[PDB]
C-alpha cells in the first residue's frame, strides 16, 4: 500500500506545516505537525481543559466506533523549545493520504503548554522519528510510519515542503517526477532517536565548498537551520548589517538584502538552499529586520536541518532494518 498527502504552511512564513490527518470511525479530520524528530502522535481533544483549547479541531473518541482506550497507559513531553503535553491514550483507525493504519496510538491531550493553544492552526504533531523515542508509559507506542512499515510497498516515506507553497508527504513510494538530479543516500545513527547523519559540509553563495563533518537530525518539526556558530558566523558574515540579537533570540538582518544561497554537503552530492528561503521573515511585519533561517545551535546541543534546509530538497527517510537518509535537489 502507499499514501500521499498534502502539507501546507501554516502561515505566509512557513512558521510550521499542517497535513490533514482522518482518525476515528466516522473519519475526524485534524491538521496535524508532520515531526521527524518526535515520536508521538498526539491531539487535542475533548478531554483538553477548555482554557487550553483556543480553535483547534479536537478528536471525541467517545463519536469513535474504532476507539479503545488504552487503559493504565498515559504519555507527557517536552520539546526543546520549552512547550509540553500530556493525557491519555487510545488506539483508532488512523489515515493518512489514502493510507490506514489500525489500532494506532493516538495519545489524546489533557493539557497542552500555552504555545500549543496560541497556534490555531495546529490540531497535534504526528512524530515520525524513531519509536524508541515515544512517551507512552508504561506501554511505549510506535509511530504511525512504524505501524504502516510492513504493509508499504517499500518501507520509506518522503518529505517534499514547499517554499511558502504546499508540499507533499508520501509513504511507500518514490515520485521519481518529484525532484531534480538523484536522490544521494546516507548513513543514520538511531542512538538518540533521530534520523542522525552526518552532512559533508558547507559552501556560502558562491565560495569554495569546505569539506567538514556536521552530525545533524533531519527534523521537519524544527522551523530553521541550525548549524555550528563557526559555519553560521561565516554565513552572516556575507550580509551587510546582518547580527546576533539577544531580545530577537537570533540573527537579523536588514531586510532590505538579497541574501547569498547555502550548499550543505550529502556524500558527494551537493544540495543548494537558495538565498530568499534563508530570508526567513521581517520581525514584524514593517519591520527593518528580517530573522534569519541560518542560526546557531550552541544553546541546542544538537545541529538541526529543519525546513529551511529541507524545504531545498526530496527527503527519503527510509525505514528499512537499517535505516539510512536519501536527499535530492529540486
Ligand atoms: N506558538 C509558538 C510556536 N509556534 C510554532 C509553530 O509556528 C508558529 C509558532
Amino acid at each position: 500500500s502507499t499514501g500521499s498527502a498534502t502539507t501546507t504552511p501554516i502561515d505566509s512564513l512557513d512558521d510550521a506545516y499542517i497535513t490533514p490527518v482522518q482518525i476515528g470511525t466516522p473519519a475526524q479530520t485534524l491538521n496535524l505537525d508532520f515531526d521527524t524528530g518526535s515520536s508521538d502522535l498526539w491531539v487535542f481533544s475533548s478531554e483538553t481543559t477548555a482554557s487550553e483549547v483556543d480553535g483547534q479541531t479536537i478528536y471525541t473518541p467517545s463519536k469513535s466506533t474504532t476507539a479503545k482506550l488504552l487503559s493504565g497507559a498515559t504519555w507527557s513531553i517536552s520539546y526543546g523549545d520549552g512547550s509540553s503535553s500530556s493525557g491519555d491514550v487510545y488506539t483508532d483507525t488512523v489515515s493518512v493520504g489514502g493510507l490506514t493504519v489500525t489500532g494506532q496510538a493516538v495519545e489524546s491531550a489533557k493539557k497542552v503548554s500555552s504555545s500549543f493553544t496560541e497556534d490555531s492552526t495546529i490540531d497535534g504533531l504526528l512524530g515520525l522519528a524513531f519509536s524508541t523515542l515515544n512517551t507512552v508509559s508504561p506501554t511505549q507506542q510506535k509511530t504511525f510510519f512504524d505501524n504502516a512499515k510492513a504493509s508499504l510497498d517499500s518501507p520509506v516515506f518522503t518529505a517534499d515542503l514547499g517554499y511558502h507553497a504546499p508540499g507533499t508527504y508520501n509513504f511507500g513510494f518514490i515520485d521519481t517526477t518529484a525532484y531534480t538530479g538523484s536522490i544521494t543516500y546516507t548513513a543514520v545513527s538511531t542512538k538518540q532517536g533521530f534520523w542522525e547523519w552526518t552532512s559533508t559540509g558547507y559552501a556560502v553563495g558562491s565560495g569554495t565548498f569546505k569539506s567538514t563533518s556536521i552530525d545533524g537530525i533531519a527534523d521537519t518539526g524544527t522551523t530553521l537551520l541550525y548549524l555550528p556558530a563557526t559555519v553560521v558566523s561565516a554565513y552572516w558574515a556575507q550580509v551587510s548589517g546582518a547580527k546576533s540579537s539577544s531580545s530577537v533570540g537570533g540573527y537579523v538582518f536588514p531586510c532590505s538584502a538579497t541574501l547569498p544561497s547555502f550548499t550543505f554537503g550529502v556524500g558527494s552530492a551537493r544540495i543548494v538552499i537558495p538565498g530568499d528561503y534563508i530570508d526567513f521573515g521581517p520581525i514584524s511585519t514593517g519591520s527593518s529586520s528580517c530573522f534569519g533561517g541560518i542560526q546557531s545551535s550552541a544553546g541546542i546541543g544538537i545541529n538541526i536541518f529543519g525546513d529551511v534546509a529541507l524545504k531545498a530538497a526530496f527527503v527519503v527517510f527510509n525505514g528499512a532494518t537499517t535505516p539510512t537518509l536519501g536527499f535530492a535537489s529540486k
